[PDB]
Order: structure tokens, then sequence, then C-alpha cells
């Protein structure tokens, strides 16, 4: 019997690939949080189903839904379905990522082509399924979420460096193709940002990096939603092939 | 809202971006200090907050005077309170192909819009220090990382402000402090052949809005952006992409 | 020369770019080994390299295996010495907006502007890494740090290009290798469209025209030098002022 | 009696600011060992009178004169003076700055404006006035000396960092008025050169600094003339509003 305000997403579908944990999480609670319909996916059901609890429990609407977005039928597949029962995504974040850290030397074929394939050429799959949605509403937002060793580069990580620069030179591009049409594409680089896969690191590792972090801290999950939430309300309208990095000064350019 | 209890000074604001980024900031809860180069730009700024239920006011500043900085915030951190955001806007250009340029062209801009940011700095960073918090937000130009025929001298500026922003922003980190810039494009406010030569070069095809350029200064302003640091947004729809 | 003593790998040589960057690593007294996709890509390569008075031979490139390189590498270092620079010039375009892009149009400009990085980079850096010497120069694109509209995939792969570059540069810079891009604008090619077309793109270079093959191959020349010891994880653009940062 | 082939830069007249040391006297005797007229320069006589040894001890033609690049009567004198016996100077290379280092809220005025003014300002003068003859002859190089402290920025060097910020600006800017002439104008960003400055240093803090260089060294003075040295010739012709960053890996872009 409350009715509260509507919000700069409100009624707006948006989808978030890998929306169990961490930053995907965030950005999932922070989109709902603004109004949208959330449709998080994650690689199993068992994922698909914690952030289906994680929505009811925050009181957002929407769904959590399996997608590999390394697989091509996957994605056609999941879109297909989502386009079916759910809506037609107008704020898409491309979050699902993945790393295979070694030396180039040490370096196994897999590791290079699961990154790639997984952090690159997913931007290709997820776009080309939801752009024909935006370009018939004259209104949209892709965000891909990036990394600081896009621009950075990093040892051990030529791979994911590789793929992260990719995803802001794939942004830049296809920003210039539908602008037209009134939908931004951005890309957001973290920094180092607390969650389950930094945490398995070694304290030693980690006071090292904290020491080329001016903000003297690891940034949160909510840090990075909070940012794209940004992107995607109208106040970021005149926003687009950007690169917001949000990495505590770790890095800048 | 998410910036009341906050004090902000927004130079350069009786009109355009500067006029709305203060409009924005008041809209979110803090008390506008809005800075003109006239006592009428001053009073204006006051009226507009008043207009828009904004509180705050309008003061005399002249960015590109040692003394009248300096001084103007002594006065602003005794008696009205103390800056914890600070928008640094205020800028001239003086165009003209270089080997045309005059004197009073090149060290006019330089002065007013990079020897600003020292002036400006220098003067809230102890109050931001001590409060463990703090916003500066340097608004920039997408002719800093882009450059423009004819604006040799703009450009060395704004590009300049970007390389003081990322400077500081190492400086004031631990304090949590961050230290960011905005590089507007071709705004709407802050300007039929040409015109079309131009949105022609802009993948949204328009120009912006003022208020596009607010609204991601408040954002940055916020406690959101408590992570982005040293950074420069670029708010051009495309024009240009680094 | 200014390269004398050393043996060049350069890929994708038999036209444009690639083989003016052969003929000038060639200039500067290179031995050079000039990749081709055919048989008589790579015999053609070997009869321009001996016309031009180059030392030097052509090579059809087989990168299916960790071993297969390897092997075709000791060939070449039995035959003609250990190969310290090398030119990643592997890369095609397949351009089309992303609504009508076909899959195969995607995935090839991926695999080889961007994937061809892999394999030939990991199977040099280990008579590099023994020497404590050389040079991997990849040749991107304006397109990569710009974008493009009809690119997409260009654009990716020869960003992804840059960021392959900034960190292999980090993991080799110990052992004195250099690592770095060479981002070539608009270039005088069999490509270069319609003439409609061209004046408007001309308008879009402040130095008004486009660049020639040579001209790469001088920036590439020079960063296989001893003077270019101190740039690493660069990205040199060559783009006339059609793109700037 | 012996005759050498001519070099890149044969009959070409050269003016290079700040030459009595370092990375100009370098940038000067490079440009010299490629044929060039070299006229280097100094604030003070006997920096002018020491560069005119260096040229003719390393047998290059040309001149060590005394340039302030504050003062326009310096300025058109100093040119005069190199029209009149020597050519017009395509050829220039502004090599100027020093640095005044500080905290903002230590900081003194003069330091900031010493840095800005040095650094920054310095790029007026100089190009303002060999630009026409540049224009006329259809040809030329303005290669502009700056710092990676422009880009990576630095704690203590916002001054600097501001002001070789701008010289990269200032250099994309002028790029684009000139190129319909056959100019370039071009920045180079040395990283930590073995200097002056880099020999002042405490050896702890010297070598805190080559674990942050992947190649693990200083760089040299020569290192930076050879970089120069090739932009001023034919085959960088095509490069033009670039900032070449010469930094032993310690910051990527």
């Amino acid at each position: 019997n409350l009715y509260f305000q509507s919000m700069s997403l409100q009624g707006k579908v948006a989808l978030v690939t890998g929306a169990s944990r961490g930053i995907g999480q965030a950005i999932a609670l922070e989109l709902g949080r603004l109004g949208a319909v959330v449709i998080g996916t994650a690689t199993s059901a068992s994922g698909a189903e914690k952030i289906a609890e994680t929505l009811k429990a925050n009181g957002v609407e929407g769904a959590g839904l399996v997608l590999d977005v390394s697989s091509d039928e996957s994605v056609a597949a999941t879109l297909e379905h989502i386009q079916q029962h759910l809506g037609q995504p107008l704020i898409v974040v491309n979050n699902a990522g993945i790393t295979r850290d070694n030396l180039l030397v040490r370096m196994k074929d897999d590791e290079w082509f699961d990154v790639v394939n997984t952090n690159l050429n997913s931007l290709y799959r997820l776009s080309k399924a939801v752009l024909r949605g935006m370009t018939k509403a004259r209104w949209g937002r892709i965000i891909n979420i990036g990394s600081v060793v896009g621009a950075m580069g990093n040892a051990g990580q030529t791979n994911y460096a590789a793929a992260k620069a990719g995803l802001e030179g794939f942004t830049r591009a296809l920003a210039r193709e539908v602008g037209s049409r009134a939908i931004t594409v951005n890309a957001v680089a973290p920094g180092f940002i607390d969650t389950d896969m930094t945490r398995e690191l070694p304290e030693a590792q980690r006071e090292a990096l904290l020491g080329q972090i001016p903000l003297g801290r690891l940034g949160q999950a909510e840090e990075i939603a909070k940012v794209v939430g940004f992107l995607a309300s109208d106040g970021a309208a005149y926003v687009t092939g950007a690169t917001v990095p949000v990495n505590g000064g770790m890095y800048m350019s």
C-alpha cells in the first residue's frame, strides 16, 4: 500500500551476464534498485537460481537464467527465450568474463582461446542478438565490463589484456554504428575489486597491489555497480564510445 | 539527497555548463556557491539558485588572479563554511592560428584555464585533507585529447588540466579525495552549412545539453564514484573516442 | 647496416605493408624470412628478396601446433640463424555492420588479426630469452584506438593487439626484448576504392594524402634498431594525423 | 679528401633548445651525425660556448647560441642570426623545462609558475616564430620533448604533469594547423633517463625506480636522441600529432 516514486530505469528490461556473484551481482541489484526488470545469467542452473533468489530477496522483478557466453548456440537460445517470455533487453551489461593466467611461454592453447572467446567473442554474440531490440525502440545502453588490465597490461595475462583491450575497441566501433539510434555503448574498466576470485590471492601479492593504489584500498563491487547504473541512466545520454576506469587510481590515462 | 551536508564550490556558474552543474549539485542536496567574474553575474547565480529552490550563494571570483582566489576562499572557508566538492569550470578561449596568435591570447588562456587549478586546489585542499573526504572535478574539453586547429592555446590548457587531474589524484587519494576531469564535447549552450558538417562528426548526431554535462559531474560528486579518480570522462556524443 | 647479424621473421609479406617491412629490414642488413598463406606466395617472397639483393626466404607458416612452429623455427635456425626480429603483420578485414555481420566474418578477423599473435609470438620467445635480446613488433591499425562503423571485428582485434603488446612487453623486458605495436592509418595499396569516397577520406587526414607502405616500413625498421631499445609496450600511430591521442 | 655518403638529414637546418647537456646535447649530436646543420642553444653564454665546443669536437657543422625562449627579442635575434649565416631552421626540437617538486599544499607560487612557464609557455614564442619559414618551404619538423609524467601523472609533480600534458595537447592542436603544408608536430616523452636529475638521487630511491621499469634500467640520453633523429627524417613523414613514449615500459598507454 506504499507507492514509491519512479526511478531512473523504471520499466526498462535489463540483461546482465554473470550475475551470480561479485560485480555482476552488484550490477543486477543496482539496476533493480533503479527500477529495471533485471535478467541476470550464470553458467549453471544453480547460479541461475541463486540469481532469482537474490532478485526476489531484494524485491526486484526479473529472472535468473542459464547462459554460456562462449557458446553460439547457448546465446541464441537464451536470447530467443528472453524475447519470447521476458521482454526485449534495452540495457545490456556484458560482465561475463574469465581469466586463464600464465606467462605466454607457459600458456596452453586452451587458456588463450578460452579467454578470447569468453571475454571478447561474447560481445559479438550478445550485441548481435540484442541490437534489433534497441534499434526499434530507438533507445539503448550496451555496457561492457572491461578491466584495468586492458589499458595497463599485466605479466601473466597477455590473453586477458588482449581480450579486455579488444572489448574497448569493440565498444568504440559499435558506438559509431549505433549512435544514430540513440543507443550508447560504453566500457567500464574495474581495477582491483574485492571479490571471490581476488580473495584467493595471497596477502603479500595483495599488500603489494595496495601499494599501487593511490586510494590505498580495493574497491567494492557496489562501486562498479553504481557507475554502471549511471551509464544506463538518461543522465549519461551524451556519453558513448567511452571507457570509465574504476580503479582507485591504480591506472591513469 | 546524496550531497546533503556538503558545500560545493562551482567556478563560472552563471550560464551554460557551469550553471547547470550548479543546479545539479544543488538538486542533490549540496549548498552551492557558484562564482562569476562580475557582481551582476554573482547576483544572478543567487537569483537562479533560489528560483530553483536550492541553497547557496553567488560569489565574485577571478580565477586568473592569485589575490582574488586566495583571499576570496579564505573568506568563505571562514564565514560561509568549507567546500568539500570543488568544480573547476571557469575557462576562456582566445582562438587564433598559432602564426597569428597574440601574446595575451596565449598567456590569458594558459593562466585562466590552467593556473587556476593550482589556485583553486591550493585553497580547499587543507579543508578536504582534514575532513578525509573530497571531490575536485576539473571541467576539460574534448579539445585537450583531440586538438583543434586555431586552438593550440586552448588545447594545451585543457590537455594540461587532465595531467594536473592525474597527478593531484595520486597525492590526495590516501585522504579519500578523488580528483577527476570531465571533457565536454560540443554542447548547445556552450557554443546550416557547417552545422551539418559538425553533427556529421558526432555519432549521436546532436549537440549535447548543458544538463548532460552536469549529470556526469553530479555523479562524480556522489559516494558512488568514490573509487573513480585520476579519470577523464569524455562527454562528447562519440565525437572523439579514447 | 643497422640490422646486420639479425634474422627477421615478417608475416604476411607478399604485399603492401608486409612486403615493405620485409624489403626495409633487408635494406637495413637483416636476413629476412617473409611468410605467406600459399606456396606460390612464399616462392614469390624469396624472388622479391633476391631482386632487391636481400638475403632471405619465403615461408608458408604452419601455426597448427606448438611443435609445428618450433620445428619450422629450428629449420630456420639450421640454415639461417635464430630469428630475433619478429613482425606480426598477419590479418584481413571482413567488413559489415554488426547487425549484418556473418559469424565467420567475425571469427576470421579475430582469428587472423588477434589469435595469430599467440602462436608465433610464443614460439620465438625462447630464442630471444636465450639471446637476452629481441624485437616483437605487431602491425595494428588506426581502427583499434579510433573505431570505425562497419568494422567492429577489425576494431576489436586491432585493439586486442595493442593490449597483447603492452602485457607481453611486461613479461619480456627483463631480458631486453621490446614489444611494440605500429598502428598504420590509411595507406596506399591494392584496396584503395571509389573516387567520390577518396576525396572525403583525405579530408579526414591533416596531412591531406594517403600513407605509403614504405612509410610504415621505415617506422618498423627503426623500432627494430638498437636506437629503439628504450621504447616498449608502445603503440606508434602512423596515421597522417587522422587520429591523435 | 674523404667524401662520405649523405645522411637522412643532409642540408637541413636544425634548432635544438637546451643543448648543453643530457637529452638536448644528445639530440644535437644525433641530428648532426645525420647530416644536419645544428644550432643548439642554451640560456647562458657558458652553455652556448660549451655547445659550440661539442659540435666542433664531434665534427658537426652549426652553432651554439644564447636563447631565452621566454623572450620575444631573444627569439627574434637568434633567428635572424640563424637566418643570415645558416638558413631557415626546418627542424626545431623544443626541449625545455625544469622541475620544482612539491605536494600542492606545500607548493610555492613560483614553483608552480616557473615549471608551467619553462615547460609549456616555452612552446609558444619559438614555435610561432619557426612556423612561417616551414609553411613557405612546404616541409618541417616540430618535435616537443615532454615527459612520461604528462601521461602517468606523479605525486609532487602536479606542476610538471600539467605542463608536459599541455605540451602534448599543444602538439596535437599544432599538428592539425600545419599538416596541409607537410609539417609534422610530434612529442617524445622520455621516462627515467640517465641525467643530472636521476644522478642527484639517493641510490636507495634510485633503485625503487628501476623496479617500476620492465627493462630494469635507466634510459640513455642517446636513446631519446635516436627517436628524435628518426622523427626528423623522411621515414617519419606520415607520423604527426603523436606522442612517442620512450620510458622502458614504465608507462604504457
